[PDB]
């Protein structure tokens, strides 16, 4: 109705994320069973990749972000992230490198990094999101395995983000590295599902999304050692439709508010901010994917506020996963289906 959609490809089997390749050579997709594959405008979809990690496909989880490491002009580092299996069949989440071969072929020489510990998911609230900030670090998203009161918990890798150098190492100014028994990786916590994660271009400032219970879905920009406030602060309320026991209530004092929440959620998803003179009337925009309300919502970004303009591709029907804003100007967008689809969307 108010964009224009083209189905660039389609039987994608729940894609997750999209990395786009430098010299229009076109982007890699998760698929969260557990296949990374390339499509190439005039190529369409290759097979598996080799060199990928094993994954837990079960619940939320399996193989989730792909993100080309910040010097990928020189090293061909490609970062994932996944879960993975512990020893009572309990997951969490892992995140890795690899290099992705000249032919686009393989991922050679595979490590894993970093792992949430301890592992406590039963399929639910793995986060997964990567993003690095630039100037180097590297941003990684955790949800608390449905595990609510351990997102406040310092010892605990549940409900956190984590901050990493670019390398994946410990920074040696992270908030709780000389906290005893905390984790040295948190950079914030009392978080409870994050989904989407983007640097904000105008500010240079992380911003993520997470989801709420039944209600209360967040976008919060989240800083060094602050508490985000789950399970003792929420927007939202249990499925039952009674009070999340652990909640204080909405405001709570010692832990930061969100710059937006939805009493009524979306189930928001991937995220990205558009800054293109491709489409002046999409800039100072943010886009940010709806599994549940199954479309995309379009946002006006004004400094460190932010508020709803509308939706678009409601009329599609489609669970929405991701959404990045392409080198081209033109916005991507995953499907969250059996028979999914990558779309390329601009305005009428
Ligand atoms: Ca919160």
């Amino acid at each position: 109705a108010t964009v224009n959609v083209e189905v660039l490809q389609d039987k994608l089997d729940h894609p997750w994320a999209l990395a786009f390749l430098p010299d229009n050579h076109g982007m890699l997709i998760t698929l969260r069973g557990g296949e990374l594959r390339h499509w190439q405008a005039g190529k369409g979809l290759s097979a598996p990749l080799s060199g990928v990690p094993d994954v837990w496909a079960h619940g939320q989880g399996g193989l989730l972000d792909v993100v080309l490491a910040p010097d990928f002009a020189q090293s061909r580092r490609i970062w994932l992230s996944y879960s993975e299996v512990g020893d009572d069949g309990k997951a969490g989440t892992a995140v890795g490198y690899g290099r992705l071969s000249d032919d686009l072929s393989k991922v050679t020489d595979f490590r894993t990094v970093f792992r949430q510990m301890p592992k406590l998911s039963t399929g639910n609230h793995f986060g997964g999101r990567l993003v690095f900030d630039g100037k180097g670090y590297l941003f990684i998203a955790l949800g608390e395995n449905n595990q609510r009161p351990t997102a406040q918990d310092l010892d605990k890798l549940q409900g956190k983000l984590v901050r990493l150098t670019d390398q994946g190492e410990i920074p040696d100014d992270n908030p709780f590295i000389k906290e005893s028994g905390v984790r040295a990786e948190i950079w914030s916590y009392g978080i409870r599902n994050p989904q989407g994660m983007a640097m904000n271009p105008w500010s240079n400032a992380l911003w993520l999304n997470e989801h709420g219970p039944r209600g209360g879905d967040e976008i919060n920009i989240p800083q060094k050692g602050k508490n985000y406030g789950w399970p003792l602060a929420t927007w939202g309320i249990n499925y039952s439709g009674f009070k999340i026991p652990e909640a204080k209530g909405e405001i709570v004092a010692g832990t930061e508010q969100p710059v937006f929440y939805w009493k009524d959620s979306p189930a928001v998803s991937g995220m990205a901010f558009y800054n293109s003179d491709k489409f002046p009337q999409w800039q100072q925009k943010l886009f940010i994917g709806a599994l549940k309300d199954k479309d995309v919502i379009v946002m006006s970004v004004n400094g460190d506020k932010v508020t709803e303009d509308g939706r678009i591709l409601t009329d599609r029907g489609q669970r929405i996963r991701d959404v990045r804003t392409g080198p081209d100007g033109y916005l991507y967008v995953l499907t969250d289906e059996s028979s999914g689809e990558l779309l390329k969307v601009s305005p009428r």
